[PDB]
């Protein structure tokens, strides 16, 4: 159970984004139905009134929280991976539009899932904004909690992988557009019951064998990290 509070740009807090530049759902409940339109941008997908300005090469940091800002972030039990996608905003997330910018699953050295490291980062994970055409975009941050992923939702509706999905409205102002955005994958549609990473037993299969759902990260992606960039308690 987790939600996005807002974003930072180049280490500068852009302020509470909930229902303002984030298409926030009404609460922190997971999405589980892999075919639902809720997979796109969660259960309340509509245009919200603001879009955060960035330039190509900027560091965009999502900040998650559980009940209040900068709390325990997400329950520890919720091991799993974190991804970020982008699409043109005009799509409203419909069609084959989502392009992956970031994936982090399990880090062998540190022995930590992305979710574990997100807790230690105070809810903060980042991407560098790619060199796409200036204009309005949706960045879709997705946490997959795997604590009940040994079943499939479609077979047992009281279990299954959980998806915590947040869409931010981002406007890209300066960019030389050297890597125009390709077509991507649909959500819903990209993850099915047989997609690697959806059904997985984290209790008996070792984490080093986990493979995160495709698609793979776009070559035009500029990386990203899970790490605190700003101190919320100072605001
Ligand atoms: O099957 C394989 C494997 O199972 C192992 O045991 C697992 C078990 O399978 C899981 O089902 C169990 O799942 C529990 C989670 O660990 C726990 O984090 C989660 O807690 C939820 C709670 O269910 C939910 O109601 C609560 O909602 C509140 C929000 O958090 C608040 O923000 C909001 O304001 O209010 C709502 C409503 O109160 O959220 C929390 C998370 O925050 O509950 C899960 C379901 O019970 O985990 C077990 C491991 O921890 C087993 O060990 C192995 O033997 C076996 O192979
Ligand atoms: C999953 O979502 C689809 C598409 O909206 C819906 O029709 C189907 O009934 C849902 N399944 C459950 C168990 O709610
Ligand atoms: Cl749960
Ligand atoms: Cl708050
Ligand atoms: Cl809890
Ligand atoms: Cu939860
Ligand atoms: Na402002």
């Amino acid at each position: 159970h987790t939600l996005v509070w807002g974003v930072w740009v180049n280490g500068v807090d852009q302020g509470d984004g909930r229902n303002i530049y984030i298409r926030s759902p009404p609460n922190n409940n997971p999405v589980k139905n892999l075919t639902s339109p809720d997979m796109t941008c969660n259960v309340d997908n509509r245009v919200v009134p603001k879009s955060v300005p960035v330039n190509a090469g900027d560091t965009l940091t999502f900040e998650w929280y559980h009940n209040t800002r900068d709390d325990d972030i997400i329950a520890s039990s919720h091991h799993g991976p974190i991804a970020v996608y982008i699409a043109p905003a005009a799509s409203n997330g419909q069609g084959n539009v989502w392009v992956k910018l970031f994936e982090d699953a399990y880090n062998v050295t540190n022995s930590t899932w992305a979710v574990d490291r997100l807790i230690t980062a105070h809810g903060q994970h980042s991407v560098v904004v790619p060199h796409v055409a200036p204009g309005d975009y949706l960045f879709r941050a997705e946490i997959i909690a795997l604590h009940e992923a040994d079943s499939l939702y479609s077979q047992n509706p009281i279990r299954g992988a959980q998806f915590y999905i947040s869409c931010a409205q981002i406007t890209i102002n300066s960019s030389d557009d050297s890597t125009p955005l390709p077509a991507g994958v649909p959500f819903p549609g990209a993850y099915t019951d047989s997609t690697p990473g959806i059904q997985f037993n984290i209790y008996t299969t070792p984490a080093t064998s986990y493979v995160a759902p495709p698609p793979s990260v776009w070559s035009g992606a500029l990386g990203g990290s899970i790490a605190q960039v700003g101190d919320a308690s100072l605001e």
